[PDB]
């Protein structure tokens, strides 16, 4: 159980995130959003990362409490996005290739 | 009036943060911070991550930015307050940065 106020991670669409519990209802909870901690994953259409404030349900089982600094939005999403680009390293794959074209346009879409 | 979970900038002892509203009593408000916006002037240490202070509500205002990484906020707030003593050779300068000297060694920077 999360009570209104509270700072939590959030799964959504498959991006992590740091919000605020703004409301509760059967199963879910609106979460706030702060930061981001995982860019979500692509695909072949691009998928943006829920927006600073952005109130999003989400289900009870993908919320938890997060006792943490809060990170500043621009710079976590910067971040996140730099990790995801990296994560592609080592994968010759062609979901890869297409997958770091897309976070690369993303990131100029983003003003990063 | 705030409700519990409004993001505010609160001014508590000269120091100026960034939080959240957890509690609301006549005049006051209790206000979890979660970065610095502004050292407090000068032995007088910034307000904790996570600390609860209560503040008067006069003091509080509804925030709309960005959260700032509390760390990274005390750094810089740190860093803005020493570096205002450019061109300062007063004793108040003098003392106000050792004292912050010290302060960013207590901060662990």
């Amino acid at each position: 159980t999360f009570e209104i106020g509270e700072i939590v991670t959030g799964i959504y669409k498959t991006g992590k995130y740091i919000g605020e519990v703004t409301n509760s209802r059967p199963g879910s909870y609106v979460v706030k959003v702060l930061a981001v901690l995982k860019h979500p994953v692509q695909g072949f259409h691009e998928r943006r990362a829920l927006a600073f404030r952005e109130q999003t349900n989400i289900p009870e089982q993908m919320v938890k409490k997060y006792e943490g600094e809060i990170p500043d939005y621009t710079e976590s999403l910067k971040l996140a996005l730099e990790t995801q680009m990296n994560s592609f390293s080592e994968d010759d794959s062609p979901f890869a290739e297409r997958s770091l074209e897309t976070l690369q346009q993303l990131k100029k879409d983003y003003k990063l």
